[PDB]
């Protein structure tokens, strides 16, 4: 249960 998410709109990897 990893917390690596990549939203589209941010282009980032860090959604904490």
């Amino acid at each position: 249960v990893p917390i690596i998410y990549c939203n589209r709109r941010t282009x980032k990897c860090q959604r904490f």
